């Protein structure tokens, strides 16, 4: 049979799935979480072979190895080793949509390993062999006999060998097909792999044995009391003198415990479950779990005699919380969440899709750093340590079942049919049972981008009775159906309405008080960090804070998705889709991280981190006063340091504990300051500061920071007396002025500056120009393409419009002498196809200083598209190690996306000023810049700007970042204004009214100078 | 494989599930409901084999005939022709509990049937096989090819033959097993048989094709207008010149139509439907369907070219309905019903499972004669042409899955275990997807006996969410489950608690109001009909009436289960429960009907009758109230007939026309009446007579009937004296009295009359004596047996007391001559291993007119159990033809259930006074009997009695009526006082306190004379 094109046969022979076990057979250990020798992992080098179908596979594989196959290292996606290619899809199936058939052609992973057992193992019990993770569906042999099947890309398979082992070497045969009617579950927006690509495990269990236990928590009306209810099932032979002993331990000490027979009571008219029992512990003042203060305590499950002898045990970590929805509130612990949270895929750049622990830690550390409390498991259940870590380093965690259906017209094509409820079902079944211990699990998800099925509210149902301990919530079909206990929202926009048919994404703010409703909003998705994005965040920030029933979101999403190929040269670089031959493919969909593939963070993190502080603060005179967002712990590990500056300068600072209690205030009354009444803007900045290391964050770690702006002194004392006046030599082509060893040449012709000399030396590549394009961004393109153009995108729009192409048409020319100085005027029309779209009247004063200053006033016609930016550029001749400027920094910071920044005096080197996005476009903009300095160059005005050894038209014609090459000289793009970069969503426009260039008229004004 | 151990595979190759399909290609023939030349009928001849085990069937069998096969009619159950033995097992599994598998020995019907297929079938579309009902699983062979699986007994198994047929002739090949893993699932108390026992059909459908079509009909606050719409897909060719038009027609008048091209509204991000349409129609004063008046229209769908092309034609009839539950009450059309309903299983006691239409007919006809208007599907959907009936003749169903696990431990063991959701899932679904346009359905059910688990919940809330149209009802778990919109408890009493722990069963009036609860009350089982039973009947009916929440019941059950058999002569004989060989076995507990299995009344039934009349009446002066419990209907086919009697003697009577609003009164002022000078008891009786026949009654069908005691005149009339007195001789040993041509015989050490002489006749074959006990009811032994006897059953308590076996010890016996009369003085007592039971003190008076006047005191001890009766016996030595009384009749009636009985004078032959309960007991009694006469015989008193050919004794020691032998003579039973019979339910006692002879002292008297 084909069992993989039959979705009524999702498994042959699996065994029922559980809570994590290791057949602990001594108690202390089980306590102390250490190692069973019961367990034992498969995982290492096995052999393979790949083929092109299933139909291609020698029986001969089942009997004895081949000797064609390569040895490689399980776990493991094959396409990470080369055998065949992976693929980049985000919505559309990677296999013809035809129910539930699959290619013919369907790549096939013949898996081997030869394996021995102890003796003992041989002689009783039960061994069984556990597939943490096979894409997408498996049948498994041992010594050539078959065993069973599997289906569940995400979730582990366990299959009973016992009867199958033998005295001394034994082959386990595992054939993976990459493609099955599990795939039509398995559309989720990522790259399509294959293989055994998690822990591949052995587990010796007793007959008679521990099948299954759940913990549950629940508190009396201010948590000062909990009962801790523990269900403990058993299979094999029941006897009088079993019993069961659930005990409880906070570190050594053990704080409760409860021991019974096995008999649980009457349940209905046929009596009650022999082979079950339910411990009741009662615990006083329990130590609260939540992200703040993960606290955890070890229950110890023992299966054993009444005299004494342990048959086995198993245990967990449990955490004290409470989840529940009131009001219109998610609360945990009685008090109201505010979800600062991500949806983390399972990607590595190397590995593809299988996790390590040092990876899963790096990104923990990383998340908790950024001030992040919250992962959703987009969109499948993780690796199985992902729920250890998050219930010990404390993060909120979504489990999400392995359910996604987005390719299908329309999206609840399978989910509203019966016939797919019973694979469904145990996509979410199998998850609630292996995962409703974990503390950190706080919510259950139903899957993602599936349209709303009445299966989705069958399944809802089941765990809402299963596990009343935490909500069920799910985006599918509008984000507020009957299947969710949380309006879930992808993508809906803070004051904006998108009134979709069927499925609108209302303003979150309008959606809460819709009539009738009443549930906590919290984003499912948001936020799409796709390229240069982020702009906007903080508008979300600003009203998840204002309004209680907002309670957060999760941004899209953590890492890019980006894969490392090598370079004829052995030199590797960031793949993205169809870099591997994929095709169809979505192109650089799969990179809309907040980190690169290798965790390096992109500028976008220090916005989240800062949008999600834990600690508010107001100015009011020389008072700080800081408030506590904590709902739990006191500040016992802060401090806050303050410092003024003037323009960069530093002028005097301090600093002072923080002793703040949750949701508590504090004031810091500034010490009295000095008064320099040297002109200047005076400015303000606070950082709190951890002093003690902690188990996620250095000593030292800043974790908030705010700033303000103190007295400002504008100056008004006029610059020292011109020694000199420049001299003006005119030609019917130029203009030219010296003064000392410097000049400047206008061309008469083109209407700009060409040239300028220090001595004899050249200082301009490129002549200096108006400039009203940028290389657009990822959220200014879309989904737009050469191919199936989206003409209502930005970049669209101006392609359309000309900007892109239109010519500056001089209108005027003109030069002046005065007293002491050369006094040059310029007016120029932007025109495409006869339409004027845009006129720039420009002033060039020179004086006897040297100075230039530049004056521009530009008209941009009503009707063209608001243009990406209003500034200047030119290719200078300079390449110089170092950066400075005063203005908003250090990172890169757009208008939309400029809260982190702060106003100082930065200093760094050139490549710094450049952002590597994978897919290349306008970048490392700094805004609120007062000064510049690079080389002998000094600007100085109001202005943003970049500058790097890369053209605004390298970056748009270059879609990788490894094929950019540094140009001459240096790029240098100096703006007046500059639009938002948006990411609300990044395949629609998304930036936002007030961040569009629609005033018209714009003017600007710089000085440039030498030193 | 072994797919019928595995519940993971249910069906395999199966198509989609659908309403009823016809695939006309005229519409007018699917207009008028006439037979489609696309659906043909393979019942008929097939040619079948027994074998042990799937394992012994022979590889030749599918290319050919077995010559050791025997010809058969299809359908049929393999057992109702002796293959093997059909088993009946109530809760306990009929094989081992271990799941999911099976004996190794498992009986296997091997079908085959050699059938035509004409080319034309061929030459396009599509040709699918319909198997209705095959228990309970199966594997389809065509033509040697292996077809498909499926499991599910209870609804149809479809599969695509087109790819294995050709023209002429073809042959398939079923192979259906007895046992598979569907059996857990299929545990309802019944006999246990197997086979392809429904229908078997071809059907052709086109290529674009009506897959499935839903319709419902809402409507506006007072129904006078409604909006019929239908969802209706389709599979095959998708073009934009498809169309589908569906018109409702009221006879031959189309009210109604709407045309559109295929494609839904937009349902999510993806779009819509592409492949379907809903079409809505607007309906002015529709004409609405009830139980009362079953009003329907046709609605007829027409998938076709927009140019005129019909393709293919379904359709259905239409009841416009609304069923809704709202503050508390379960409303039909906004007014709340009275259920009166029975559970009817598919059982015949030639053809076992196989039902057909005339004997459906015959149950609805007498369903409905007896003032029932509501089925349940006890305990799977039923036969298709069942819901066709029940929508015509309108009666409301109760439509219940296929699945009871009642003999799990605990009941809930698969239903609250994941792995058995998808098994369940299907049961619930396919049931939905068949019968959810017919309007007779009101209420879904998700099965029966399987406790309450989590897979109840899911499923509950797929329905919910599928068809908002109709409540869902679930009894298991206690009966007030969360998986329940209606509180539907089996066998709950009217005023007493059993508080049975966790699932208790509370007083049907107290469970109204327990904290928190709101929902209506309708018991899906009560009033358990097992041999003489219905006792209690009435109370029920008085509380329904009283409390609007309590909306009814349905009666366990309509028919008894009892099977035929033939003796050695060949003369035919019902059988129940072990009668087969069968073994472990349930007895009698098959048969519970309301009517035997050839349908021939139970006593019981016009006691339920009258119970669940449509009419109230109240008596004030001469002045008949009239009440209409219609809620639709007036009373428009009625007439009041009115009859006063003296004594059984008529004096006056009359007829008024009924005109009585659904809801509304009628005032009828009768007549001026007698006054008799003359003796006796006036009693008035009316009764509703329908003058016109329907189409479910003939013309002058009685309805309902009541009585009411008038005046009356007490007899103050001496009696004139006698020219005579009777004469005494004594002897040690006898009384002899003579008077006349009569005289009378007194053991002196009996105590007891032992002879009476009529003329010279003897009169008596066994002495006068009292009588304490009856031979014991199915209510009086419940569950008791040999082998396990529950010691709180009725019956276990009087025979350990003694009550059967005690002897009558004589401690007086005189007699005295009086005036114009002998006196003779009697006490007896009884005992028992020391105890004195009973006491007996009785005159005998024999005057000079010949009669004998008898007075009777019986002393109770109170710490014995209540006994049974207390009463006389006799073996009277004439067999007379006739019985003719003056008291409650006609019908058999007892203490409890006597309300459907009218006094008045009746006539019976003697066969008539015996009711012929498959399993013996105490029967026949009449009740308030005020003269009995038989052959030479008058009994005048105030008495209950029974006469027939067969002893209280033998009728205890006989298990099987048709064992019984008229014995010499007849017994005569009268009795002062008899115990009530009980049946809230069989397995626990349950005879009401009042109907207990707990008085501890009772007197009767009777006078004994001749004529
Ligand atoms: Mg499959
Ligand atoms: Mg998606
Ligand atoms: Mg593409
Ligand atoms: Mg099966
Ligand atoms: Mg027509
Ligand atoms: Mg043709
Ligand atoms: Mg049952
Ligand atoms: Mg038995
Ligand atoms: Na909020
Ligand atoms: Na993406
Ligand atoms: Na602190
Ligand atoms: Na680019
Ligand atoms: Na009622
Ligand atoms: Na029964
Ligand atoms: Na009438
Ligand atoms: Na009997």
């Amino acid at each position: 049979r084909r069992d993989w094109e039959n979705p009524g046969v999702t498994q042959l022979n699996r065994l029922a799935a559980h809570p994590p076990f290791a057949s602990w057979r001594n108690s202390e250990e089980a306590r102390t979480d250490r190692p069973s020798q019961q367990l034992r992992s498969l995982n290492g080098e096995w052999r393979f072979a790949w083929f092109p179908a299933p139909e291609a596979v020698p029986e001969s594989w089942l009997e004895c190895d081949l000797p064609e196959a390569d040895t490689v290292v399980v776990p493991s996606n094959w396409q990470m080793h080369g055998y065949d290619a992976p693929i980049y899809t985000n919505v559309t199936y990677p296999i013809t949509v035809n129910p539930p058939f699959v290619p013919t052609e369907n790549p096939t992973g013949c898996y081997s390993l030869t394996f021995n057992v102890d003796e003992s193992w041989l002689q009783e019990g039960q061994t069984r062999i556990i597939f943490d993770g096979v894409n997408s569906a498996f049948h498994l042999w041992c010594n050539g006999r078959w065993v069973g099947y599997g289906q569940d890309s995400r979730l582990p398979s366990e299959f009973d060998l016992s009867a199958f082992l033998r005295a001394g070497e034994n082959r386990l045969a595992v054939m993976v097909l990459r493609w099955s009617d599990g795939s039509y579950l398995e559309d989720q927006d990522m790259w399509r792999m294959s293989g055994i690509f998690r822990d591949v495990s052995l587990l010796h269990k007793p007959t008679t044995q521990i099948s299954d236990f759940h913990v549950a928590t629940r508190f009396n009306d201010d948590f000062s009391r909990a009962v801790l209810e523990a269900e403990v099932q058993m299979c094999g032979e029941l006897r009088d003198y079993l019993r069961v002993t659930v005990s409880l331990w906070q570190g050594e000490t053990q704080v409760a415990s409860g021991t019974a027979p096995f008999g649980g009571e009457i349940i209905d008219e046929r009596g009650g479950y022999a082979d079950r029992v339910t411990l009741r512990l009662n615990v006083e003042n329990p130590k609260l779990w939540s992200a703040e203060i993960p606290n955890l305590y070890r229950a110890v499950v023992e299966l054993h005699t009444a005299d004494g002898t342990l048959i086995e045990a198993e245990a967990c970590d449990v955490g004290f919380r409470e989840v529940r929805i009131e009001n219109g509130l998610l609360l945990l612990n009685g008090k109201p969440l505010l979800i600062r949270g991500v949806n983390r895929h399972e990607h590595h750049p190397l590995h593809g899709q299988v996790m390590d622990e040092q990876t899963m830690v790096q990104d923990i550390l990383l998340m908790k750093q950024n001030n992040f409390n919250a992962v959703r498991c987009s969109h499948y259940p993780n690796h199985p340590l992902w729920y250890t870590l998050c219930d010990r380093y404390g993060l909120y965690v979504v489990d999400e079942a392995n359910i996604e259906t987005n390719g299908m017209v329309p999206m609840n094509r399978l989910t509203d049919d019966p016939r797919w409820l019973p694979a469904m079902s145990e996509r979410v079944t199998r998850m609630v049972q292996r995962d409703r211990n974990h503390p950190s699990v706080i919510i259950w998800s139903l899957g993602n981008e599936s349209g709303h099925g009445a299966n989705h509210d069958a399944l809802y149902r089941w765990i809402k009775s299963v596990d009343p301990s935490r909500p069920v919530q799910y985006e599918g079909g509008g984000a507020d159906t009957t299947a969710t206990d949380i309006i879930c929202p992808m993508y809906a926009r803070v004051d904006e309405d998108q009134p979709f048919p069927a499925v609108p994404k209302w303003s979150i703010k309008k959606w809460l008080s819709l009539p009738g409703e009443t549930r906590p909003l919290i984003l499912c998705e948001y936020a799409h960090a796709m390229g240069n994005s982020l702009g906007g965040f903080a508008k979300y920030w600003q009203a998840f804070r204002q309004y209680p029933r907002l309670q957060g979101g999760f941004v899209w999403d953590w890492v890019d998705q980006s894969l490392i190929k090598y370079d004829e040269n052995g030199n590797p670089w960031s793949a993205y889709g169809g870099d591997f031959g994929d095709t169809p493919n979505d192109r650089q969909f799969c990179m809309n991280g907040l980190v690169f593939a290798d965790r390096t963070p992109h500028p976008a993190l220090t916005e989240a981190k800062h949008q999600q502080q834990f600690f508010q603060f107001r100015l009011s005179g020389q008072t700080i006063e800081v408030t506590s967002e904590y709902l739990f712990r006191h500040s016992d590990n802060e401090l806050l340091h303050w410092m003024v500056a003037l323009d960069g300068k530093p002028l005097a600072s301090g600093e002072v504990p923080l002793d703040v209690a949750p949701q508590g205030k504090q004031l810091i009354e500034l010490p009295e300051l000095p008064q320099p009444e040297s002109a200047g803007q005076l400015w303000l900045t606070v950082r709190v500061v951890q002093p003690n290391a902690t188990a996620w964050s250095e000593a030292g770690h800043i974790s908030a920071w705010q700033q303000w702006r103190l007295a400002e002194n504008l100056s008004v004392t006029l610059p020292a007396a011109s020694h000199a006046i420049p001299h003006l030599t005119t030609s019917e082509m130029d203009f030219c002025i010296e003064l000392g060893n410097k000049r400047w040449q206008f061309n008469r012709q083109s209407g700009f500056l060409s040239q300028m000399w220090i001595g004899d030396k050249k200082q301009l590549l490129t002549p200096l120009r108006d400039q009203f394009t940028r290389a657009p961004l990822d959220n200014d393109i879309g989904v737009s393409e050469a191919t199936r153009i989206d003409p209502n995108a930005w970049v669209e729009r101006w392609k359309a419009a000309g900007h892109y192409q239109a010519e500056a048409a001089l209108l005027q020319c003109t030069a002046d002498t005065l007293a002491d100085a050369v006094l040059i005027t310029t007016a120029h029309a932007w025109q495409h196809q006869g339409k004027t779209l845009f006129i720039s009247r420009k002033t060039y004063r020179i004086d006897g200083s040297g100075q230039m200053a530049i004056t521009v006033d530009v008209e941009v016609a009503s009707d063209t598209p608001h243009p990406a930016r209003i500034g200047l550029n030119c290719q200078l001749a300079q390449v110089a190690e170092r950066v400075n400027w005063l203005g908003l920094g250090p990172q890169e910071n757009y208008p939309d996306r400029l809260t982190a920044a702060c106003f100082d005096r930065w200093d760094l080197p050139l490549s710094d000023m450049y952002t590597p996005y994978v897919f290349p476009s306008e970048n490392g903009l700094r805004c609120g810049t007062r000064e510049l300095n690079y080389g002998p160059h000094q600007w100085r005005g109001d202005f943003q700007f970049n500058i790097s050894r890369y053209s605004q038209q390298q970056l748009m014609e270059t879609s990788h970042r490894h094929l950019l090459h540094a140009e001459e000289g240096t790029w240098l793009n100096i703006d007046g204004f500059h639009m938002g970069i948006g990411g609300d969503d990044s395949w629609s426009p998304s930036v936002s009214a007030e961040f569009q260039l629609s005033a018209g008229r714009y003017h600007y004004q710089l000085v440039w100078c030498q030193k």
